[PDB]
This record gives structure tokens, sequence and C-alpha cells, in this order.
């Protein structure tokens, strides 16, 4: 029925080699539910979704962005992803995000490199270039006059 | 045209090696005023474009972002939002990205404290620009995948 387009939205599309879930999740598919009318869609697929996860049970999520961006179907999406119950979000080993535009590609990965931690400690601040030359030698590279002024 | 591709590598080149005579790519903050006497083009993109044709899909480096001036910004917090936001192999094969400001707290203040509250949920997140390059984490053909994706 309505229940009927739900599992054309998110599916356990198969199995790790560790023989635990993945969650695939397509952006797309809700343009399904502006048709229905009364349904609150969200307590909806928060019962969907409880009865396709044990609760201590580990997963995989994919999600398909798929010309969807960040102020729909995919903003949308993961917000609501957001505020899940916090074992949904201990029991994932990643989530994929495939295949947004541009605008949204962007803004994804900014995100992570915030998040990730191990990408933000390579870096090193330096008061001056003269402060560089322990690191890197000024005997190579090349520069423009105005990293001297 | 030609002047702009001149004015990408004036922004972000080559500087020179190191051990194992790796990349050193330089980007000079001072140098984003050269994009101001152009009208419509989206600059980030191809300055994307730019650093793409720069350093090949997998290539340890280093980075080095000169930004000592001041007024009415410097634009190391421009570049590194842009910088931030770059395909994933670009900041995994980094081997240190060094920054050249004086009174840095006062840019890198904000960055620092989102990091601190980013939760390790998003942490294990990653985008992929196809499917084809799931492949590599989890095998597609344990899977059954919806016609979006396919012809």
């Amino acid at each position: 029925e309505f229940e009927h387009d739900l599992e054309r939205l998110c599916f356990i599309g198969g199995y790790d080699n560790d023989n635990d879930k993945v969650i695939v999740v397509v952006t797309k598919n809700l343009e399904l539910f502006k048709k229905y009318d009364d349904i609150n869609l969200i307590k909806e697929a928060y019962n969907h979704v409880h009865k396709l996860i044990q609760k201590d049970e580990r997963y995989t999520a994919v999600f398909f962005a798929h010309d969807s961006t960040v102020f729909s179907y995919l903003g949308l999406s993961l917000k609501a992803y957001y505020g899940m119950d916090y074992y949904l979000h201990k029991n994932v080993k990643a989530v994929y995000v495939i295949h947004t535009d541009w605008m949204s590609k962007v803004a994804i990965r900014t995100l992570l490199s915030i998040a990730s931690p191990k990408f933000t400690r390579k870096f090193r601040y330096l008061n001056s270039i003269s402060d560089l030359n322990k690191y890197i030698p000024l005997s190579h590279l090349k520069l423009p006059p105005i990293v001297y002024e």
C-alpha cells in the first residue's frame, strides 16, 4: 500500500564479508510521498528502519544522492539520520554518500574534514617564513617576492 | 582566459621538493585579489580543478600556506575553508600543512572548536563520486541495488 513505497527507499541491500548488514537509502525516492496527505512520514520512517536493524547489531549506511542537494532529500534524509537514537550512530561501521551535486559534495567533504582529526593535526602554525626553514629547507622552493616583504 | 590560468598558477603552484623528492606545493593567500578583476566565473571550482592538475591521485606531498599580511582579511581562513572541502585523498596524502600567520589563533579558533564538538558519528562518513568507487570497501556482488544506478 503506502508501505509499498518505503521498501523502495530503504533496503538491506546485502551483507558485508564480516556478515553484518548494509542499509541502502535512496534520497531521491521521497516524492513518492507528496501524494498521500495526513502522513507524518518521519515517525513512520523511524518505525520502518527500527524493524530493519536489531539494537545491538552493527550495520553500514549507504546513501544515494543522485540529483539531490543539501536543501532537499539529502539535507532532510541526514537531519533525520541525526535525530535517531544514539545506538544507531554507535553501531555503524561507516556511512557512504554517493553521487550528489557539486555544492553538496564540497559541503559534505568540509564537515568530515572538520570531524576527521587525523587530518587536522598535520597542520603546524608558524609566525613567519623564517621558522619554516627548520622543516622544509628554503634552499629548494622558488617563491614570489611577496613572501619576503 | 589565459590570463586567468596564469593568475591561478600565481596563486597555487609547485614550490619545490624534499625527501623522498615529494612535491611541496605553495599557496599564497594574498593572491586572491588577482581574481577580483574578473566577472562571472566559479573560482573555487577551477581552483579545485587546478589543484587536481598539480598533484595526482596518490602522491605524498607537503602544503604551505603563506598568510603573513594583514588588513581587512588575510583569506587564510578562506583558502583553508576551500582546502577543507577538497577530495578526501588530498587530505590523506599530506605530509604536513605549514601555515605562515602570526596571530593565527584569531582565525582558526572557530574551526578548532567545531572539530572539538564534532561527534564520532560524522567521522565514519565518506563521500564517493559514483557507484563504482564503492567496490573497495563493500563488495557490490553481495548487494541488490535499485534501478536508479543502472541503465
